């Protein structure tokens, strides 16, 4: 018996483009998944999948190594499914978040937002428990 907690940070940045794109997109934005300072989530994250709006081509964006991030231009915010796939052999294999990707509108300063997620793994296998603790996971 034991439980291991690890921390994830999902976030995004958005600002007006000085010059809109050829499509006339108003904003540059960037969405990421990272660990807190001095934590290496690569130890237990196999890959992160960023499910972009259907407008963007190849909207399935995969980061298999850090940095787990996507940079694009846009005209409006949307709901971005983000899938964090674990280096786990048993369940759960992944965790899904629906990320609120919103833009700074009507001359508000740039957007720079962070969403902190705590994952609780009950009775992980030996192999996966090492990866969690190597990433800076803590037993409770
Ligand atoms: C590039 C860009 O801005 N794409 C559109 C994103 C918003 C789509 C719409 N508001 C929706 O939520 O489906």
């Amino acid at each position: 018996q034991c439980t291991v907690q690890v921390r994830l940070e999902l976030g995004h940045r958005a600002q007006l483009r000085k010059k809109p794109t050829t499509e006339g997109f108003t904003h540059d934005w960037m969405v990421f998944v990272r660990g807190p300072e001095q934590c290496d989530i690569q130890h237990f994250v196999e890959k992160v999948v960023f499910w972009l709006h259907d407008s963007f081509p190849k909207p399935r964006r995969v980061c298999k190594e850090p940095p787990y991030k996507v940079e694009e231009s846009g005209y409006a915010g949307f709901i971005m499914p983000i899938e964090v796939h674990f280096k786990n052999k048993e369940e759960p294999r992944k965790v899904c978040f629906t990320y609120d990707l919103f833009l700074n509108l009507e001359g508000n300063p740039p957007v720079n937002h962070l969403r902190c997620e705590k994952l609780t793994f009950n009775n992980p296998t030996t192999e996966f428990r090492y990866k969690l603790l190597r990433a800076g996971g803590v037993m409770v």
